[PDB]
């Protein structure tokens, strides 16, 4: 009946169009609220959820949503609701983000960040109701991506109803501070130095969860987290001390649940920098290092060796490519091949800054400094400060330069053609400088079309593409650790990173 997280921090609000924290996500769009289009648990593909199906039309810039039938909103001291989800609903939860003629466009601030974030204000053309159980939006573009993104849980769908009441009682802050949602769980309590109490919503559309009662134990520290595990004052807790993960390893009392995280850290080649414009240098720098090594020494059980640019938890990933080896005789011969036999000078950006795809980038430089001096290669590692860093790279001042990605959406479009296309070069966030042709007839198509099989194939080819070509030296994905109780049935690993109660029970 009841469940207890240790959760990392406290909520900074109840409505998830204004942050874009996992930790605010994890108390308000997951437990409370749904989506017209889900992710699929466990994985990155997209399911219907208040939408029960969708259409695109043929020039794939009108999207129809044809909403489910039924569905009941939960209720508090002041509201209880006299209708069911409909389609003004919907129109209201987009228009408010994008409309500043809306009147709840400035209230609490108006900060949408992540809408803002996706390109959504360029993107829609407009967002309509058709009729009370339909809408529609028009898009500038064909856009495939689109669908991922409201799975996102900015896109969380809000009641009109409730908040033309409380613009009504004088008091529309309280749309966004006393929640009203659609979601498996209702809000029952909260207390920010303390804890947030939860209960299973009866008139829940979907199968209620098993669980009758969540509470939430406000925990910032966590050995703290670890320590009240053991004591079974909570049954599920995020971010271990990475000093701890080889104890709960050992722990009998917990399964350590681990999954590739949803990121990547490489290291770009600037192709438009000689010697680096020629592929065989660039092949011959990649089997010059000896990434086992670095894997173990970097990142110690927290990250795993990368042969493509996306996770292996995405869908698109190709497991037939085979990646470079660690080969310094065949890096000689390539060297040779390319006319520099004898090598030459280069620099080496290491990142001023810890990420989990990339937790020590100075090690790491010289590692890489010490294997390519065997070929030939004399590195000189730079740094600056984070936004100089930033700055310079984007600016392409660099010759080579170590950087990465975090998903937004767990679209394959969203690590390609972000980091990797013409476009992104023009930007200067394709550190590499890579436009080819081959590559863009490859992302262009499958970010517009809408068959998910032939989007599959296009991507699959995009990461044979960018093994032949070697732009950048991908190192690696992060390992995320999960630590729950045995007694607790069902619980899954989210490749998108929040943590999820509603399918688990407690033995």
């Amino acid at each position: 009946k009841t469940l207890v997280y240790c959760s990392e921090g406290s909520p900074e609000g109840f409505n998830p169009q204004l942050f874009i924290s996992g930790t605010t996500y994890d108390a308000s769009s997951v437990p409370l609220y749904n989506r017209l289009v889900e992710f699929k648990i466990g994985t990155t593909e997209v399911i219907p959820g208040l939408a029960e199906k969708w259409e695109v039309s043929e020039d794939g810039k009108t999207y129809t949503f044809h909403l489910r039938k039924g569905v009941k909103w939960h209720d508090n001291k002041e509201f209880k609701p006299t209708r069911e989800l409909n389609a003004d609903d919907v129109v209201f939860s987009f228009d408010r983000q994008k409309n500043a003629q809306n009147p709840y466009h400035k209230v609490s601030g108006g900060s949408y960040e992540y809408f803002e974030g996706m390109g959504l204000p360029e993107l829609i053309s407009e967002v309509k109701k058709v009729d009370d159980n339909t809408v529609q939006f028009v898009l500038t573009r064909p856009e495939a991506p689109f669908l991922a993104d409201l799975a996102m849980d900015f896109a969380s769908i809000l009641s009109k109803e409730y908040a033309d009441a409380m613009m009504k009682a004088g008091t529309p802050e309280k749309l966004d501070l006393n929640p009203i949602g659609t979601g498996p769980f209702q809000l029952q309590q909260y207390q920010k130095d303390s804890r947030i109490r939860y209960k299973a919503f009866d008139g829940y559309w979907g199968t209620k969860p098993q669980i009758d009662t969540l509470v939430f134990s406000i925990t910032p520290d966590a050995s703290v987290r670890y320590a009240k595990l053991q004591k079974n004052e909570c049954q599920v807790m995020p971010y271990p001390n990475p000093a701890d993960i080889a104890r709960m390893k050992q722990d009998k009392s917990i399964n350590l649940m681990e999954m590739p995280g949803l990121n990547v850290g490489y290291l770009s080649y600037n192709v438009q920098k000689k010697p680096l414009d020629d592929v065989k240098v660039r092949q011959a720098l990649t089997y010059a290092v000896n990434k086992d090594a670095i894997i173990k020494a970097v990142y110690q059980g927290a990250g795993v060796s990368a042969k493509n640019l996306i996770p292996p938890t995405m869908w698109g990933y190709n497991d037939d490519v085979q990646d470079y080896t660690y080969d310094p005789e065949k890096a000689k011969a390539l060297l040779k091949e390319a006319g520099l036999e004898k090598g030459f000078s280069i620099d080496l950006w290491a990142m001023p800054v810890q990420r989990p795809y990339n937790p020590n980038a100075r090690r790491m430089a010289e590692m890489i400094q010490a294997d390519w001096a065997k070929v030939g290669v004399q590195a000189k590692i730079v740094t600056y400060e984070w936004g100089e860093y930033l700055k310079r790279a984007k600016d392409g001042e660099h010759q080579t330069v170590m950087m990465g990605w975090t998903g937004d959406n767990g679209d394959p479009d969203n690590f390609f053609a972000t980091e990797f296309s013409c476009a992104a070069s023009e930007q200067g966030s394709n550190y590499s400088k890579w436009c080819y042709k081959p590559f863009e007839d490859l992302i262009q198509p499958a970010r517009a079309t809408d068959d998910h099989n032939k989007r599959v194939e296009l991507y699959k080819q995009a990461q044979v593409v960018m093994h032949d070509q070697a732009p950048a030296l991908i190192i690696a994905h992060s390992t995320v650790f999960e630590p729950v109780r045995k007694e607790v049935k069902g619980y899954v690993v989210d490749p998108l990173g929040k943590h999820h109660f509603e399918n688990v029970s407690i033995e």
